[PDB]
């Protein structure tokens, strides 16, 4: 058991081991605040997320457990993986705080597209890495569901990692990347929900502006349908939701726009990919494993450096437990964590 030390960082008190030094706050995370640190043991610069009161409710505690179990499982270059987890608590009885430790990056794609000119190659590298993380993420029967720039951490030398996987109204940017099916509650939609979100990002990288900047769920669906066209009889009987199916029919039927006329001055191979990613019916979207083979990524595609993952155990998700039973489950995982080589 290492020595801990206390530091007041933005009205909240952090208690960390000696090995983490030079703590500077960075902003928001998923259900907590994040600090940057230098890990004197491994020599890496690391982001440390402290979870804010993780055991105050049942919905909180399960989510505390959910987040830690995801990261433990993730060992991939383009996916955020757990480097360490600790707690200042000495025993289960006093145990209340969880600090997660992962790799550190410069910013997400929100803070860069502003003051950058991005050559066709920048896109090639950036999208290839997303889909590479996705292929791996999806192989463990996991969906992100909320893929967007803000959760794609990025480097000076253009390296990329994915955050907030496995975890909303008006003129807000958190909705502009959603696949229409999950946005409007349609069906057992599948993994290819994230392939839509790519298509929307890639476009924004290629054009410098948002593809579907809707003012509400409806205004956005209309923007989407203007480009990709209105559903045929095939996709209608696939929507297993009464109210949604009823609304789609009532809409004036629109044909598919010519994709070359929208994203202009862009690589023809990039265009042909977007057509295969922005398909409305998610039984006909190109899969991650398939997307890497596309001739667009010809100079990066290395099949022997595109690994899949081991199946993820999600049987804990269908269990009704109390606070202290999620707490105990979590406690066990934290003290049983063994750091990488
Ligand atoms: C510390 C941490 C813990 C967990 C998760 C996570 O996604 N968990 C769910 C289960 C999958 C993410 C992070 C996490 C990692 C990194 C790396 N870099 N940056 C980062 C730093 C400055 C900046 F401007 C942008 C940035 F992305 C991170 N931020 C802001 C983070 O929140």
């Amino acid at each position: 058991r290492p020595t801990f030390y206390r530091q007041e960082l933005n009205k909240t008190i952090w208690e960390v081991p000696e090995r983490y030094q030079n703590l500077s706050p960075v902003g928001s995370g998923a259900y907590g605040s994040v600090c940057a640190a230098f890990d004197t043991k491994t020599g890496l610069r690391v982001a440390v997320k402290k979870l804010s009161r993780p055991f105050q409710s049942i919905i909180h505690a399960k989510r505390t457990y959910r987040e830690l179990r995801l990261l433990k499982h993730m060992k991939h270059e383009n996916v955020i993986g757990l480097l360490d987890v600790f707690t200042p608590a000495r025993s289960l009885e006093e145990f209340n705080d969880v600090y997660l430790v992962t790799h550190l990056m410069g910013a997400d794609l929100n803070n860069i597209v502003k003051c950058q000119k991005l050559t066709d190659d920048h896109v090639q590298f950036l999208i290839y890495q997303i889909l590479r993380g996705l292929k791996y993420i999806h192989s463990a029967d996991i969906i992100h569901r909320d893929l967007k720039p803000s959760n794609l951490a990025v480097n000076e030398d253009c390296e990329l990692k994915i955050l907030d996987f496995g975890l909303m109204t008006g003129y807000v940017a958190t909705r502009w990347y959603r696949a229409p099916e999950i946005m409007l509650n349609w069906m057992h939609y599948n993994q290819t929900v994230d392939i839509w979100s790519v298509g929307c990002i890639m476009a924004e990288l290629l054009t410098g502006r948002t593809l579907f900047p809707g003012t509400d769920h409806i205004d956005q669906l209309k923007l989407i349908l203007r480009l990709v066209g209105t559903p045929g009889a095939e996709l209608l009987k696939k929507i297993s939701s009464e109210s949604a199916r009823n609304y789609i029919q009532s809409l004036t039927q629109m044909p598919k726009m010519n994709f070359a006329n929208v994203f202009i001055g862009a690589n023809p191979l990039a265009v042909d990919l977007l057509e295969k990613m922005l398909v409305l019916d998610s039984d006909k979207r190109i899969t991650a494993a398939q997307a890497l083979a596309h001739a667009y990524f010809a100079q990066y595609h290395d099949p022997d450096d595109e690994p899949v993952a081991d199946p993820y155990d999600q049987s804990f998700e269908s269990r009704d437990l109390l606070i202290d039973e999620w707490k105990s489950l979590t406690y066990d995982e934290v003290i049983s964590f063994v750091p990488p080589p």
